[PDB]
């Protein structure tokens, strides 16, 4: 139908946009610590901890795919990137503070990201 299509062009733009916005939030984390999944073989206990890894590749995969329907659903997956960080690592870590940087400096992105979702439809 041309519904399905107008509806998929939408999903596309929608994948550009979120595209833009894993760019820059993947720039807020210049030292790749969020990049890919924790390795399992050299964290074997890892998933007795955390029950849901997440990593920026794995998000792009996502993405590629047009696996995100909306803004929430790739906000979760950012959210699990940050959470299972501070849950798996020390307050005085580097990996724990590097997550609280990313936290705070994604937070500037998201907030334009939903006005534009919004703004655009």
């Amino acid at each position: 139908s041309m519904e399905q299509v107008a509806m998929e062009l939408r999903l596309t733009e929608l994948t550009r946009l979120l595209r833009s916005v894993l760019d820059q939030l993947q720039d807020k984390d210049p030292a790749r610590i969020f990049a890919q999944p924790v390795s399992l073989k050299e964290v074997p206990d890892y998933l007795d901890h955390i029950k849901h890894p997440m990593d920026f590749a794995t998000m792009r995969k996502r993405l590629e795919a047009q696996g995100y329907k909306n803004l929430h659903e790739f906000e979760e997956d950012f959210d699990l990137i940050i959470d299972n960080c501070m849950k798996y690592n020390a307050r005085d870590t580097v990996f724990y503070r590097a997550a609280v940087r990313l936290r705070d400096q994604g937070g500037v992105v998201l907030r334009q990201a939903r006005r534009e979702v919004d703004s655009i439809g």
